């Protein structure tokens, strides 16, 4: 998949991010990080996007897992 | 893309929608939607999903799923 032109007037605001805020994808509009034990990845990690310190580790083709703090 | 078995447990918290809820592509999580004029559509429409009463109409060059913004139809 290739991305727009990045037009950041076009984003919907984030809300609240608790976890802290990155990025889409596109590194275009800003979205809040996921916390742990939530769904994250899919295509474009659609279901979410871990925090720094966590990975997206696997549900027991792009892999869908939950955010996993990493040791 | 083949979506998993929905566990509920595993969804974030989708925060206050300006407006309103609807599910996620594999309609299992929360999600606020896109309103008028945001971008939408993407691969599991995640730049967005546009509100009841607005669409998904393509950004102007694209070409043959679709990013768009929202707007109003019919």
């Amino acid at each position: 998949f290739t991305c727009p032109e990045c037009r950041p007037e076009l984003c919907g605001d984030p809300g609240y991010c608790e976890y802290g805020t990155t990025k889409d994808a596109c590194d275009c509009c800003p979205v809040c990080f996921q916390g742990p034990g939530g769904y994250c990845g899919g295509p474009e990690d659609v279901f979410g996007i871990c925090a720094d310190g966590f990975a997206c580790v696997p549900l027991v083709d792009p892999i869908v897992g939950t955010c996993v703090k990493i040791p």
